[PDB]
């Protein structure tokens, strides 16, 4: 998360932080937690196999509210596509059903010019780091034609997010993350330039509902 500030611990308790297994090291997502054991997340956060923990803010200082989970199986779109980046959503499903606590629960499951807040562990600068500690920013919600630049953007699919002249965004590391408006997740983090020069691209959740409730029943 780029020009954030820092979440005040465990007041975003939906929130899942992914360590993703592959040929190479390590790699982090963001993601959030919808039943007891399934979290939503980006198709391009898949792996060989994944961790998820939730309940944390310091993510380097374990503590009690942690509950680290194994992830059974992996649901990718099907059409999630590494050219033109359409349908960038995948659920987890969590070996078990994770406990309710007051760090942790699950998320209850608008036009431009309205505000929207992401958080994520990831990098708070183009060239710093991923965050110890969970952040978030609050971005506007833009046009569609302000996305008109990434040539593969596409209105019915995906929100276009981040009022150009101000330099918050989320970032690498932040994928998966929930873009909420008035509480309710609308987006979820996808890609933007390398130089994160908003605005960005976030998957547009209800286009993907019947796919999300398909694969809730069926497993
Ligand atoms: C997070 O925890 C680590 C280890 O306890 C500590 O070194 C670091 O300063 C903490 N970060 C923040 C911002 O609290
Ligand atoms: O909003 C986002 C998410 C993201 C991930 C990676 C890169 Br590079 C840029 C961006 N912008
Ligand atoms: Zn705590």
């Amino acid at each position: 998360i780029i020009g954030g500030t820092e979440c005040k611990p465990h007041s975003r308790p939906y929130m899942a932080y992914l360590e993703i297994v592959t040929n190479g090291p390590s790699k982090f997502c963001g993601g959030f937690l919808i039943r007891r054991n399934f979290v939503l997340t980006a198709a391009h956060c898949a792996g060989r196999s994944i961790t998820v923990t939730l309940g944390a803010h310091n993510i380097t200082e374990e503590e009690d509210t942690w509950q680290k989970l194994e992830v059974i199986k992996q649901f990718r779109h099907p059409k999630y596509n590494t050219s033109t980046l359409h349908h960038d959503i995948m659920l987890l499903k969590l070996k078990e059903k994770a406990s309710l606590t007051l760090a942790v629960g699950t998320l209850p499951f608008v036009p431009p010019g309205r505000m929207c807040r992401v958080a994520g562990w990831g990098r708070t600068g183009v060239l710093k780091p991923g965050s110890d500690t969970l952040q978030e920013v609050k971005l506007r919600l833009m046009d569609p034609q302000a996305c008109s630049h990434f040539r593969d953007f596409d209105h019915n699919l995906q929100l276009c997010v981040g009022n150009p002249r101000k330099t918050k965004s989320a970032f690498k590391g932040d994928s998966g993350g929930p873009l909420l408006c008035a509480g309710a997740a609308q987006g979820i983090v996808s890609y933007g330039r390398s130089d994160a020069k908003p605005p960005a691209v976030f998957t547009r959740i209800s286009h993907y509902q019947p796919w999300i409730n398909q694969i809730l029943q069926a497993n």
